[PDB]
């Protein structure tokens, strides 16, 4: 009977976490609204069962399209990098449908995601309590905000550094704006992060004084599959054949290509190390692959096109590894599973994830040359050591602690959450 | 607001199982009111975080009570067996305090153990939806229901055969209890504490043999965060070596004879095995030198330990158990396999579960019916000291990941059978 609209940002990883989020409200007695473009609600539609059918409902949202920029095409998952400006664009113009839908819903509360300037503002002008849901980490926040009130000083708690490839404009316009943004109301005065203090409670306290909020852990958010396949029963046959921890899982994420070059590194490193490996290679919605290099693997390799159950290879017995981009969802869920993390960090905050990872002693990093390079050597050497000689048994020992710790962790994770959004709800209601 | 008054049985594994539950009810925005007398209310209230304060209010519940039969012994736990006719009479002599808090409180519904039959009637009387919750397995009562309608045909899923030791007033009433009828929606569920990788062929044949439905929403294990003795405990147990100790314990219940202690006591020496031992008296014994030439590797507790917390230690590589359905879902959520040693009432059952399943083995009594000390240091070393057991250590990782893998959908089915009967029987 209390209803709570909930606006993840496009992306798969975005809508994977607040779907996560979604059914625990929905659990707890609220109703939910889970607005997205069309494609994105159909692309997380398989992760809800039909058991929330009645308090979890998809409500679109329409964005400008034309005849070669369909609805399809409405999300970051798979996007051609160039149609990007567009998507953002039209995102941009996609906010008098979004106050039509609130007016209409009239939702007692909105959860909304960090790419959207105008989504809080039209929650605004219609006297609509909003707090921010950010699905990733803490530690890049913090690391961005220490230098505002810190110029000189050092970051505290870290003794990351950041490669100066990374270290090296309307949306970097847009998001130094976003560190000067005022709040006068109490659903503005808290925010929920998809993280756990075992791992950045440190950076959570430092972060809430930063930005003068509180901040409410309610992670990690890790979607646990079910017995469709979507390969898995090929796949779960070939790891079958497999020794136990003697496979790697190779991703980049949903939204981003690894250049030529990038993945020639990768498949050489991969090669050298000798390890299985199952790696998911995409193409905008082999030919990118060194020559005889399927072949000289044979069935040591297996590359799955498009799409794999990422989760369910994690969990295979099989699986010693996962070279990842270290986006944060693939991280959280690598911890869950105690995998270990081989990191080869692509953009954005994943350098500052795998940095995260680095310092936790659960996976190591791939680091790149001084001129931003992939090293086939550094990919090689650290699966050899990680995974097919098993000489960094310290990594391995880290990840089952913090796996077993993630295991750990029950219903207790969202009560604080609840606890400020009754506050929050209570509060607004008397100041209209 | 939905209230629901919850009253648990007076053993302190009912009390348990029952917080756990209540505390999925509360984060689900259902108040409680849990009652029961003020020793197990005081006994469980530290595993109740202060956030429940709100929403789990602690209602007493009153047996007559005199000079040497006073409040602190109104509980299962440590209580004398000699003191069991008492405790049950009192008992049911509550049945009238009990009307006297449901009229005051009026709760939209009642959760109650299968242990108290004026409960349900009490709740009747005054037009309150009541349900069963079961703290214990649904092997144990499949088991008892199935003679009754199939004389002279064995158990349909299982190779279980119970030992002649167990083979050989409450029993009266139980046997009544197997006819009781239903006219009501409340009366058509229950819930149990148990979970569908263990018990599931159980369950399906346990709804048929009922003609109700049976709703699981276990296992429910209480997770932990004395509280400066596990500091003792712990320093001891982190010099010994990995999955190198087991913790012995046989419940809050019983007490074991000086024959049986005797037992398990050899059978610990013999194996070499590193082990906790928690040695109990009744409220208000080991053989002669038998700690002496333990040395290092031997620890005894007295009276109560932190069993959780002991189990999760890396090492724990055993528990012998009297196999309590509680300590058995412990066990099992933390990887840790059961080396049985069943005593009494449905932990026989409970242990020729765990052997079946593979998560653990069970020490076999003899033509007689007593405990040897042979089996004992037998499987000890099978199974911790030389782990040729393999098969066993690789079920209960299986088991315990199986365990850990499952979250809230957990009691989806649950509050779903609530939400019908309470809106079924408001009509009415
Ligand atoms: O455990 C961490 C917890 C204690 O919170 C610490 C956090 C709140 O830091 C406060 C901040 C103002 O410190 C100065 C901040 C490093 O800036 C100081 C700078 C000179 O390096
Ligand atoms: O082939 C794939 C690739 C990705 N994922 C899932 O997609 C999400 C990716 O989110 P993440 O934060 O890890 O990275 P992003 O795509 O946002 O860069 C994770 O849940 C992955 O498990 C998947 O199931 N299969
Ligand atoms: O020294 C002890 C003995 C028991 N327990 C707890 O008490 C419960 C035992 O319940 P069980 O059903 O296994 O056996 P019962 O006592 O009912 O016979 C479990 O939570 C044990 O972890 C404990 O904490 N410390």
């Amino acid at each position: 009977t209390t209803t709570i609209l909930m606006l993840p940002w496009l992306g798969y990883g975005h809508l994977s976490a607040f779907l996560e989020l979604a059914k625990s409200l929905s659990r707890r007695n609220f109703h939910i609204y889970f607005c997205s473009t069309s494609v994105n609600l159909d692309a997380i539609k398989p992760k809800l069962p039909s058991s929330f059918s009645d308090s979890i409902q998809f409500v679109e949202l329409h964005l400008p399209s034309s005849p070669e920029f369909p609805p399809h095409l409405h999300t970051t998952n798979g996007l051609p990098p160039t149609l990007m400006p567009a998507l953002h664009q039209a995102f941009s113009m996609a906010a008098q449908h979004f106050e039509s839908i609130l007016q209409t819903l009239a939702p007692h509360l909105l959860i909304y995601d960090s790419l959207q300037p105008w989504a809080p503002r039209v929650a605004s002008s219609l006297k609509i309590p909003a707090i921010n849901f950010n699905t990733t980490g803490v530690f890049v926040i913090s690391q961005g905000l220490h230098p505002i009130h810190y110029p000189h000083s050092k970051f505290p708690f870290s003794e990351f550094v950041l490669h100066n490839h990374w270290k090296a404009s309307t949306e970097r316009t847009r998001k130094r704006g976003e560190a000067f943004l005022y709040c006068l109301h109490a659903s503005c005065s808290v925010i929920l992060i998809n993280s756990f203090r075992e791992l950045e409670g440190k950076y959570m306290d430092y972060l809430s004084v930063l930005l003068n909020k509180k901040v409410v852990p309610v992670g990690p958010l890790v979607y646990e599959p079910n017995q469709e396949d979507e390969g898995y029963s090929s796949i779960k046959n070939w790891l079958d054949k497999k020794e136990p921890s003697s496979t790697v899982f190779v991703s980049f994420g949903s939204e981003y290509f690894p250049s030529k070059e990038e993945m020639e590194e990768i498949a050489h490193g991969l090669e050298a190390s000798e390890v299985n490996f199952i790696w998911v290679v995409r193409f905008p919605q082999e030919d990118a692959l060194p020559k005889g290099f399927l072949e000289r693997a044979g069935e040591r390799g297996m590359v799955v096109k498009g799409w794999a159950p990422q989760a369910k290879i994690l969990k295979h017995w099989s699986t010693g590894g996962f070279v990842s981009h270290c986006g944060w969802n693939s991280v959280m869920e690598s911890m869950m599973f105690g995998v270990p993390i081989i990191g080869v960090p692509m953009h954005v905050d994943q350098p500052f994830n795998a940095g995260l990872v680095e310092e936790a002693g659960v996976g190591v990093e791939a680091k790149r040359d001084p001129d931003g390079k992939i090293q086939r050597d550094e990919v090689a050497k650290l699966i050899k050591e990680v995974v097919v000689e098993k000489t960094r048994e310290d990594v391995r020992k880290k990840a089952r602690e913090m796996s077993e710790i993630l295991r750990s962790k029950g219903e207790e994770k969202f009560d604080e959450m609840v606890a400020e959004i009754s506050l929050l709800l209570k509060i607004e209601h008397h100041h209209h």
